[PDB]
C-alpha cells in the first residue's frame, strides 16, 4: 500500500517549508494530507501565500495513522504548532507507534515544547537554536539534515528539497529517492 | 516605492516553482500579487497544492504596470499559460515597456507561443528544450538561470531559490538579494 504522511499547516507556516516537501512526497507516490490545525478553512502562510487544507486537523486525525508526520517552519506556524494541544496528542502518538516525525527550520522548536523526542540529536535554524537547546534537552547537529532514529530535522527553506528527499528515502528507499531527485534539477 | 511583481497562477502550475518565487520576492520588499488566470478562485497545483490567489488576472492587470511579470512552470500550467489571450497581452505589454518578464521550468515555452523575447538566450528544464527550441527562435543554454536583458529563464522546481533570488537582484540590487538570501540556508 501507499505510505501516508500528515503535513500540520498552522497559520504563519513557512509556505515553501511546506510545499516543497508535500509536492516531493507526493512525487514519490506518497499520500500527503494537507491538515489546517486550525480547521478546513485556508491558511495564510509566513510570507502571505494562501494554501488550502486537504482536511482540518481534527478530521485528518481520526483517518488512520501516519507513516511520517511533518511539521514545517516558520516563527507564527512553529508557535501555533507548539500551543497545540491536538498536535501535542498528535507527536505522542507517532513517537508510541515508533512512526518518522519531521521538523524543520523553526519547526523543531515544536518538538520541544511538547516534550518529543529527548536526548536526540537534532538541528534548527540558526535562529531557533537558542530556543530549542533551552534546557539541554537535546544534542545539536550542525548538518543540514539531521536523522537520529525516528526523530528527522532540517535548517531552513534552503534545506527543504533535502529535508523532503530525506523523508522519502526513509518511507520509500534510496532507488524511489533518486528517481523522484533527478527531475528537479538539484545542485 | 517597493517595486511590484505579476505571478500568474494557472491550473497545474507547480507549487514550488510558485510559493518559492512568490515568498522570496516578498522577503526581499517587492509587492507580489498572485494573479489568478481562471479568476479568484482557488487553484490545484500539479501535486495538488491548492493556491489561493490574490486576485484575479483581470483585477490585478489594473493595478499599475509591474517591474516583473513571473511564469511558474509545470507541464499543464505552462500549457495553460501558453494557450491564454490574456497572457498574451499581458506579456507582449511588459515586453515593449521594457519590463522584466522571468519564466521558469516549462513557463519558458509561454514565451514562444505569444512570440516574445525572439533571439533572446533562454533556457528551460531539460524535458522543454525540444518544445522551446521548435522553429529556432532563441538560442538555449544550460545555466541554470538564464538573463538575457529583460528576458530571465531557469530550469527547475530545483532552480526557484537562484531563479527567485535573481529576480531580487535585477529589481533591487546585489546587496538586497544577498540579504534575501543569507536566511535561507541555502548551499
Amino acid at each position: 500500500a501507499s505510505k501516508r504522511a500528515l503535513v500540520i499547516l498552522a497559520k504563519g507556516a513557512e509556505e515553501m517549508e511546506t510545499v516543497i516537501p508535500v509536492d516531493v512526497m507526493r512525487r514519490a507516490g506518497i499520500k500527503v494530507t494537507v491538515a489546517g490545525l486550525a480547521g478546513k478553512d485556508p491558511v495564510q502562510c509566513s510570507r502571505d501565500v494562501v494554501i488550502c487544507p486537504d482536511a482540518s486537523l481534527e478530521d485528518a486525525k481520526k483517518e488512520g495513522p501516519y507513516d511520517v508526520v511533518v511539521l514545517p517552519g516558520g516563527n507564527l506556524g512553529a508557535q501555533n504548532l507548539s500551543e497545540s494541544a491536538a498536535v501535542k496528542e498528535i507527536l505522542k502518538e507517532q513517537e508510541n507507534r515508533k512512526g518518522l516525525i519531521a521538523a524543520i527550520c523553526a519547526g523543531p522548536t515544536a518538538l520541544l515544547a511538547h516534550e518529543i523526542g529527548f536526548g536526540s540529536k537534532v538541528t534548527t535554524h540558526p535562529l531557533a537554536r537558542d530556543k530549542m537547546m533551552n534546557g539541554g534537552h537535546y544534542t545539536y547537529s550542525e548538518n543540514r539534515v539531521e536523522k537520529d532514529g525516528l526523530i528527522l530535522t532540517s535548517r531552513g527553506p534552503g534545506t527543504s528539497f533535502e529535508f523532503a528527499l530525506a523523508i522519502v528515502e526513509a518511507l520509500n528507499g534510496k532507488e524511489v529517492a533518486a528517481q523522484v531527485k533527478a527531475p528537479l534539477v538539484l545542485k
